C-alpha cells in the first residue's frame, strides 16, 4: 500500500515508482497511458525531460511499441541531441536464455555512470525494452539516486565521503571526487565507480578504504535510494545519468531479453570534467 | 455528465473537450481562465505547445481578446516560428449572414490537412475567433484525431488502410500513404484527403475504393474520433495539424463570423514528405 | 484560511502565495520541497520559467542552499541567459542591523521596474536570500501585479491611465505609456515609475496629475494586486520583471539580511522600448 499524489495536465496516469516487492524509493515515477492504444511519442519530449530531471527515473509502461531501432532512433533525434557512437544511435542488448558469460565475464555489474571515460558525458539513458518474454530470476537493471544516498549518510560517513576521491582505469583514465556537484544544476550528487588494482581512493588514509566502500554501499543500496527494474515488453525507461548511478543485479539463470539503449546529450553537450587529458 | 481528471500547476481550469451535445471524443482539452480578466498571453506558450502535442486540440475559452491581427501576429511570433504566406501571418476568414457561395462553391469541406501542396508543412493551426455574434446552424469547423480513428478500425479495415495510398491534385501534386507515421514523434497517424477525377487511391484493387472510403469515414467521423466546434467570440484554438485532419460541417444558412488563422512551423520547419518534386 | 488548488507532476508542494497576515493576492505561487533535503536545482528551470511567466512571482521556500555566489551564478547560467553587469552576474545586497542610510538616502523604495534606463530589459529577477537571521520590522521587498491593478481600476480611472505617459530621468532618460502591452506576450500591463522635478506625466492636464497618482497607487497597493515579502534564509524568489513592479516597504529599524540578485534576459534579449536614444 501507498498514497498517490500526482495528477498531470497531460493525458497520462502518474504514480510513484515502486519495485516488484512494493518498495518505494525516494525518486522515480511511473507513467501509464491515458488513452487506449497510446504511443510514447504522443507525449511531449520537453515535458518528459523535465520529469526525468526532477524524478531522475521515468518508467513509461503499457504504451505502444517503437516498431524497430530506426523508429526509436528517429524519436530520439526529436527528443534531444543523440550522442552518437561508432555503431550509431542504438546499442543492442540482447540476451539468450541461460547463455554463459564465456566462463570469464562477471555475472553482475557494480554501480557506475555512463561516459566516465568519454570526451563528453550524456545526460540521459533511453532504454526501450523490445522484448522480455519470460519472468527471470535476478539480473534486474539497478539504479541509485545519489542525492537520496546523501540524505542517509551520518556526520562521519559524510565527512569521510567529502575528503574522498576516485581514480579509475580500464588505456583511459578518469578521476572524480566522491561528493560532486551536479554539472549543470549545482545540487549535491555522488560520482562513484564501485569495485567488484584498477580502482584507487585518494584524500583518505588507505586503512579507511574499507569504511568508505562499506558506507557508500550501505547508502546507495538502501531501499530509500535504490531501485531494481524488472523489464517488461515495451517499457520505455528514461534515466538521469548525471544524478543516478546504475548497474545490474546478480543472476544465476539469465532469461531472454532484448533491450535498446540510446544516449542523449546534455544541453549543450557536456564536456567530461573527470577525464584525464594530461 | 462526465468526470474531470485534470489539475494544472498553471493558473487555469482544465477539463475534457466536449461538443455542444455533450459528446466527449478521445482527444482535445478545454482551458479556461484561473483569474478574472486573464488574457491568453499570460499562459506560457511552451506549455501550450506541449498540451497541443498530446491532446492535439486546445480550446482556450473565456480569455480576454487580442485587440487586432497585428497583436495576434506578435503573440504568434513569440509562440513559435510563424509560417509566413504572401499575405503575412494572419489569414482573415470573414463570413456574412446568408452570403451565397457565388452559386458554384461547395457548402462543406471534407477532411484534410494543411500544407499538403506546400514546400513545408506547419505543425499547428492557431485560430482566433474575432467575433461569432449569432448562433448559427451547421457550419462548425470539424477536427478528427487520426490515432482515435485507428483504434476503431477492425482487422480487415486496417489491413486495407495499410496497403492504401492517396494521390492528390488541385498544378500541384501530392502523394501520401493513408497510414503514416507522425513525421517527428513516430506514432501511427492517418494522412488522408477526403473526396466530396483529382483523387486516386493506389495499392488496392479499384473495386475496393468504395470500401476504403466508407471505412475511413466511419472511423474518422465516429464520436470517439471526431469533434465539431461551435465558435464563440474570443475562442483561441490551437490544433495539431500533424495528427488531426480538419474540415467543415455542411451549412444551410451561414451566420456572421470572423476568424483569423496563423500557422506555426514544426521545430525545425518540416519539409513536406509528400509533395511531388519530380 | 484558504483553499488549495494545485497538484504538480513535479516533486513539489504547490500552494497560493500568501503574505504573513494571511492575505492572498491575485498572483504568486509558493513552492516547497517534495523530498527531504531537496535542492532548488533538482527542479527543471524550463518548468520554473513557465510558472514564473503565468504566476509572475515564485517563492521557493525550504529548499537547500546555494553554497555561495559562484554556485548561484552557475545555476543561473543553466536557467537562461544571465544579463551581465560590470560586477558580473550577482548583485550583493547586504544590510546590517540598524545601519543608517548615511543621513541622506531615503528609507523606502517606490514601485518601478528593472532596466528602465538600460539598453536591454531583463525578464526575470532571481533573488537568493543568503541569510535573514532576525525577524525585522518593515523593510519587506514589495511586488505588484499590474494586470491585477488593471482589474481594479474603474471606467474613468482607466480612461485617465490610457491617456497618460511617464517621463523619467536619473544622464539617462526613459519614457513609457502608463498602460502598456507585455513586450512579448501582448497582454495588458502597467509601466509606471512611482515618485516618492525628475518625474513628469504627459497626455493629461497637469491638474489631473494628483488623480493619476492617487488612482495608480490605490490599485497597485491594493491587497488583490500587492504582495510584501518577509525574507527567510534560503528563500529563492523568481520575479516576472515584465509584468510586475517592485519596490520596498518603509523601515524604522532595519535588520540583518543578505540577498543576492541575478537578472535573466528575455528570450531572446529584450531591447528597451522606452530608452531615449535621440
Ligand atoms: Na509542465
Amino acid at each position: 500500500g501507498h498514497m498517490n499524489a500526482y495528477l498531470s495536465d497531460q493525458p497520462v496516469r502518474l504514480s510513484p515508482l515502486r519495485d516488484e516487492q512494493g518498495n518505494q524509493p525516494r525518486f522515480g515515477l511511473l507513467l501509464e497511458p491515458g488513452r487506449p492504444g497510446m504511443h510514447v511519442g504522443e507525449l511531449p519530449a520537453q515535458w518528459l525531460k523535465g520529469l526525468a530531471r526532477s524524478h531522475h527515473l521515468l518508467l513509461l509502461r503499457g504504451f505502444a511499441a517503437f516498431a524497430d531501432a530506426e523508429s526509436l532512433t528517429r524519436y530520439c533525434h526529436d527528443f534531444g541531441e543523440v550522442m552518437l557512437w561508432p555503431f550509431g544511435a542504438v546499442l543492442e542488448l540482447v540476451e539468450q536464455e541461460g547463455a554463459e558469460d564465456h566462463i570469464f565475464a562477471n555475472n553482475y555489474v557494480p554501480l557506475h555512470w555512463d561516459g566516465m571515460y568519454l570526451e563528453t558525458v550524456p545526460e540521459f539513458q533511453v532504454f526501450h525494452c523490445v522484448d522480455a518474454p519470460g519472468d527471470s530470476d535476478g539480473g534486474r537493471t539497478t539504479f541509485s539516486s545519489t542525492p537520496a544516498a546523501l540524505q542517509l549518510a551520518d556526520s562521519s560517513e559524510l565527512e569521510l565521503w567529502r575528503r574522498a576521491s576516485g581514480r579509475y582505469q580500464r588505456s583511459s583514465r578518469s578521476a572524480a571526487p566522491i561528493v560532486e556537484r551536479h554539472p549543470r544544476r549545482e545540487f549535491p550528487i555522488l560520482r562513484f565507480c564501485e569495485p567488484p588494482s584498477e580502482f584507487h581512493y585518494d584524500g583518505i588514509a588507505p586503512e579507511q578504504r574499507g569504511e568508505l566502500l562499506a558506507s557508500l554501499r550501505r547508502c546507495l543500496y538502501h531501499p530509500q535510494a535504490h531501485y531494481a527494474h524488472r523489464w517488461r515488453s515495451d517499457d520505455l525507461v528514461i534515466a538521469d545519468n548525471l544524478t543516478l548511478l546504475h548497474g545490474r543485479e546478480a543472476f544465476a539463470h539469465r532469461a531472454p531479453r532484448h533491450l535498446r539503449r540510446v544516449h542523449i546529450h546534455a544541453e549543450p553537450a557536456l564536456r567530461n570534467p573527470h577525464l584525464q587529458r594530461d
